[PDB]
């Protein structure tokens, strides 16, 4: 089962409650004065953190109505995080914003189709502004000055960057791994990586960050789909002989008795993770020779006659170390020879010059770039442990804001570009009244983060955003020091991609939730 | 168990109660400003959705009698979507509207069956009206037209459906696949389909569209009618070697050990499918003949001594692909003998030549044109596989709208049509008062979905719908321009099919929940 | 004057133009503006006819043309002999606007427990 169903208004205060629950926890952790936040834990001691990632995470509600808008929100604003490495809190707040306001013109009488276009009128013209606010970082110069920025002020770890972008290119893969000692070490080794991530959630491994890391694995490459275990098991008994991992890259593993008992089954047994072979139709086919190569091992297919019965160890291929996620794969360091490489890179690089298309062109030639672009592994050395393990994650971090900022600049740090591109969008308007007022909320909703920002450090919110509006450019208000200035001079920015994907994704959410007139939950 | 019984006007508000909850959740989504429904999910984040069929399958009320009133317009009104393809939204919406206004005149005391028996005189005299306001869609550039209006304004889809439909017939069989690379794909294979579908719903694969695809599957031929599992043992371990799925196309398979097995038990080891063998009599065993030597199987008939207990592999036949549904059976690439299944469309050929009756005529070239007439598969091409993927997706949907469109028209969409027969029967009576009162309350129950479109419009629905009734011929109002016009011309159109399907459909209901009297259920 | 509530829809018509000090006093001269089509549309509504369909009409024409409730027929209100002194017209207006526009301005408001 019997359901419970909600209809218009009714809907309407249950959601924006379950969204304030969550908003209201995640936003005290914003800006350089944030608050901490306590998550109980039954394993021991509560943890204090200021990571308003972590917090989301912990957020679940009671009433099955406000629960369903807290996880809406929540799914949505993650996906800032996966796309820019950043921006989950902002899209927070900002969805929380847009929500509020949103859902009381509706249920003042104005139209929810006509609110929703009016909002997305002004995130479309906002985000226009946002690129030509933004400022390029594409010299080695620019991108280890946004790396020591995000470093807090490292100039090595932008260095590290800067080497290893320099060394690999600005969109090559790049690792970073604990040091040997005290010297950093920076070496390309073979490896590639294809937009792939795990088939599965419940094959995280020990990586807290959401991740899978494998030392050492033995890749299976067929490009069947496995939805039962039977004709694989020979393999997995030879695996488990060898004690090492597995990473299965098949065409599909399919939850009926090969996802389920690879997941379900193997808990502890063994270490096997399953992903997708990248690319569909023949492509697929070609690319997973690649990674055999690569890998030094080989694919089996039906077409050929091959049987995952008769796939014996010799056929499996190996890496020093794979690392999966939500949508990606990275084959760290394949064991495969190097003039069989070679010899792969040159013939695709053949074929690409006697290529009769663009399209045909084009995707050859970002297979050699995977070949023979390869991975360029970072060390992260240090004075002790501590030290090399801290670093580390700064590096880690330093990397993922400097990747978005070679991608599409930098901005206006501390909630400053947003309410920047508002104060210009001040004219907008749309196909009629309610257009308007939704074009309006989304305005107004961009002072959110600096207004928050400012509220954690004591300040009045409405005096600064009244200021920061009033000046121009990158000029804004550092929470920092406390001082108004020129946010970018300042070095307090942040990458143009997780704004605009904050903002996008912020918009997303609260557009649907805006536009829902029945919620249908069991009792 | 005891039971809770009602009578009479008790038992009507129950059921109108139960069908206001469903009608009203669902109808939200209607229209091109149709507004989105949350349905909550325990494996994750709720589900935004604007698809009134999806809504419809989550309704379930507590109050038993209220949830028999759902459950009850929820089975007619899904009949609709499965004859025509579409028009369950729309059933609802009518169901509501004439079971709302039904029950408001038996409560005023109007007798039931004279209700019911108007209601029934309009709809006759209605789907005449549809049947005459129609346009066909016969010529391959009005084919076209309609398919590409289906898959949004696609020229490209239209051109595959029309392509297709004219190497295969409009009647004949056509299948979408995913495509091997950016180029779309045609090719007439060797197949068949049967009016037959799955002996149980518990065999529903991967497509959540209600159906089952099994790639490279066993088909077993066996006319006897399968109840335990015993005689069958051996073949299923055979095929499980294999790792190949399987058809079963017996003359039944029943619920004692079979079936039972089948389902219970293969629900994951592993994937088999069972369907009853085409026809009765002589006609089911020449049939599976045509089956047999097309897939290149043999039957196993107890007739020539044939004993399931020593069926092996050799005489399953196989097809690279089968899809059945609710009541078809498709069988995509047979691999047959192409000179076996030659010869047997010649040996039938013959025997139509030499027959003696117009019935054996009939049936004998029906069966000639299922082995002679082949399968059209219909490969989508794209540049990325999520492209090929939505693509695919509108193919299959304007693939459907086209062939209901080739059957029976075109009509005005929008809710048009119905609101445009209704105003020309305003002068309909029938044997009395009360009849007459039922034929007004399915006319004025015909304008419920265009009302309901322009009330999600943010528009005053009986402003509209006055005004639409007011013109002639397909003249309507476009939702989605906000403007009024010719919705043929202004390329909004429904397939007649599915405009008679809701109507009929929801029509039935409502007069069953009419002259219903009493309701049972436990306590 | 014309009755059925005709009158005060032509004297809205001739007031399309009329404005005021900034836009909310526009504002306010619309609200009254189509408070006027309230009588004639209410006295449609009881006929169990459709408002907007014949307050378009009426608006479509223009002097004594006018919808006759009673036989639910257009023509020329005068000739029909339905008519209402202009002093009640004036009369409901005045009054109507007289204690709405009190009603509108509530900043607080106190009661007995």
């Amino acid at each position: 089962a019997a359901k419970d169903v909600k209809f218009g208004n009714d809907a309407r205060v249950k959601m924006l409650r379950g969204v304030n629950v969550l908003a209201d926890a995640v936003k005290v952790t914003l800006g350089p004065k944030g608050r901490n936040v306590v998550l109980d834990k039954s394993f021991g001691a509560p943890t204090i953190t200021k990571d308003g990632v972590s917090v989301a995470r912990e957020i679940e509600l009671e009433d099955k109505f406000e629960n369903m808008g807290a996880q809406m929100v929540k799914e949505v604003a993650s996906k800032a995080n996966d796309a820019a490495g950043d921006g989950t809190t902002t899209a927070t707040v900002l969805a929380q914003a847009i929500i509020t306001e949103g859902l009381k013109a509706v249920a003042a009488g104005m139209n929810p189709m006509d609110l929703k276009r009016g909002i997305d009128k002004a995130v479309t013209a906002a985000v226009e502004e946002l690129k030509a606010l933004s400022v390029p970082c594409s010299d080695s110069k620019a991108i280890a000055q946004v790396g020591t920025i995000s470093a807090n002020s490292d100039e090595t770890v932008g260095k590290l960057i800067a080497e290893a972008m320099d060394k690999v290119g600005k969109e090559g893969v790049i690792t970073v791994e604990d040091g040997t000692g005290l010297q950093d070490e920076l070496d390309v080794v073979e490896g590639m990586q294809f937009d792939r991530g795990y088939l599965s959630p419940y094959f995280i491994n020990k990586p807290e960050t959401g991740a899978v890391e494998l030392e050492s694995p033995f890749i299976l490459l067929a490009d069947k789909k496995i939805s039962n275990i039977r004709e694989m098991l020979p393999v997995l008994e030879a695996v488990a002989k060898a004690g090492k991992p597995l990473l299965i890259i098949a065409e599909d593993v399919e939850g009926e008795a090969l996802a389920t008992l690879v997941v379900n089954t193997m808990r502890g047994i063994v270490k096997v993770a399953a992903v997708k072979a990248p690319g569909f139709g023949d492509r697929r086919k070609a690319m997973l020779q690649d990674i055999a190569t690569l890998t030094g091992g080989t694919v089996i297919s039906e077409e050929i006659g091959m049987e995952l019965e008769k796939a014996t160890l010799e056929d499996l291929g190996q890496a020093k170390r794979v690392v999966i996620n939500k949508d990606t794969t990275t084959i760290i360091d394949g064991v495969g020879e190097e003039a069989a490489i070679q010899g792969r890179v040159a013939q695709i690089r053949q074929q690409i010059e006697e290529a009769t298309s663009d399209y045909d062109r084009e995707k050859l030639q970002e297979r050699v770039a995977k070949l023979a672009g390869g991975v360029a592994v970072i060390k992260v050395g240090a004075a002790t442990e501590v030290e090399m393990k801290e670093k580390k994650a700064r590096v880690e971090a330093a990397l993922h804001a400097t990747r978005a900022a070679v991608e599409e600049g930098v901005v206006a740090g501390g909630g400053v570009a947003l309410i920047r591109v508002a104060s210009k969008l001040a004219d907008l308007r749309g196909q009629n009244e309610d257009q308007n007022v939704g074009i309006k909320v989304a305005l107004r909703a961009m002072e959110a983060p600096l207004r928050q920002i400012v509220l954690n450090c004591g300040e009045e919110p409405s005096v600064v955003a009244n200021t920061v509006k009033g000046g121009d450019g990158n000029y804004g208000y550092n929470a920092a020091t406390e001082e108004y200035g020129n946010m970018i001079d300042m070095g307090i920015l942040d990458p143009t991609k997780v704004t605009r994907s904050a903002l996008q994704y912020a918009a997303s959410v609260a557009g649907l939730m805006i536009t829902t007139e029945c919620m249908v939950t069991d009792l």
